[PDB]
């Protein structure tokens, strides 16, 4: 098994500590399950995120291996562009030996200039990964260093400490209950059916079934803009001057749980999850997004969703398995 711990910052973003090279050259990235690339700041990359992160040396740790192919990689917070190559990666116990990844060359828009994080680590499937490239746990289940073929994540609430991703193991005492192994049903995201959302007594979103992906590289459950409309003055938001979606936290002591059913078994938030109470104001947590040219209307169930419910994403048997945590 592998333990990866994960830093909690401001509830937005998680992100843990990986080593690359020999000696282990340090950096920080998130563990997303919406991506499959794994990519580095280099020290040939000259943009301004560039100059604010940790930069990998090739030329100073000796076991890397240099590649003439080339990595572009567009997301939805924006682009870069970069080289492969292979080195031992140092992730949560293990040595990954001779890993290839992403030395970045440019990482233009200033998202990730302030973005905490220097890199991605991606934990979908190898289908979505560009340039064919072979997603870490892949290669860690290819070199038999983890016994089981799935990965846990247990993620906090509140700013502690304490989120973690089992690399190759279920730690059993993180939920309540028993897990519920729900099916995958196109295998490049951590994708399944959500048979329906419905607010009290009626249903309020999914009628007829909706597609949707499970994403710890996201903070909000976010929806079509349609669907979301819907739901943010179901729950009571409004538009702010500066474009927030604000809400009164005294909806929190009012408002009912939502329950999403996948596969059969009703899954709740209730509103103190899907409500944030934040340092301004009290905002939804639901967000209007379109879904990316190469996919039919998601749903992303995001870390609004992964907060509340311990979630195992088992690539031996294509399924994701469901528990509410504690």
């Amino acid at each position: 098994i592998g333990d990866e711990p994960l830093e909690n910052y401001l509830d937005t973003e998680y992100f843990g500590t990986i080593g690359i090279g020999t000696p282990a050259q340090d950096f920080t990235v998130i563990f997303d399950t919406g991506s499959s690339n794994l990519w580095v700041p280099s020290v040939y990359c000259s943009s301004l995120a560039c100059s604010d992160h940790n930069q990998f040396n090739p030329d100073d740790s000796s076991t890397f291996e240099a590649t003439s192919q080339e990595l572009s990689i567009t997301y939805g917070t924006g682009s870069m562009t970069g080289i492969l190559g292979y080195d031992t990666v140092q992730v949560g116990g293990i040595s990954d030996t001779n890993q290839i990844f992403g030395l970045s060359e440019t990482e233009p828009g200033s998202f990730l200039y302030y973005a905490p994080f220097d890199g991605i680590l991606g934990l979908a499937y190898p289908s979505i990964s560009a340039s064919g490239a072979t997603p870490v746990f892949d290669n860690l289940w290819d070199q038999g260093l983890v016994s089981q073929d799935l990965f846990s994540v247990y993620l906090s609430s509140n700013d502690d400490s304490g989120s973690v991703v089992l690399l190759g193991g279920i730690d059993s005492s993180y939920y309540t209950g028993s897990l519920n192994w729900v099916p995958v049903s196109v295998e490049g995201y951590w994708q399944i059916t959500l048979d329906s959302i419905t607010m009290d007594g009626e249903t309020i979103a999914c009628s007829g079934g909706c597609q949707a992906i499970v994403d710890t590289g996201t903070s909000l459950l976010t929806g079509p803009t349609s669907a979301i409309a819907n739901i943010q003055s179901d729950i009571g938001a409004s538009e702010n001057s500066d474009g927030e979606m604000v809400i009164s936290c005294s909806s929190i002591d009012s408002l009912p749980d939502i329950v999403f059913t996948i596969d059969g078994v009703q899954y709740p938030l209730s509103p103190s999850a899907y409500i944030l109470q934040d340092d301004d104001s009290c905002t939804s947590g639901f967000e209007g997004m379109d879904v990316p040219t190469s996919s039919g209307e998601l749903w992303i169930l995001g870390d609004v969703f992964i907060r509340q419910y311990y979630t195992v994403f088992d690539r031996a048997n294509n399924k994701v398995g469901l528990a509410p945590v504690a």
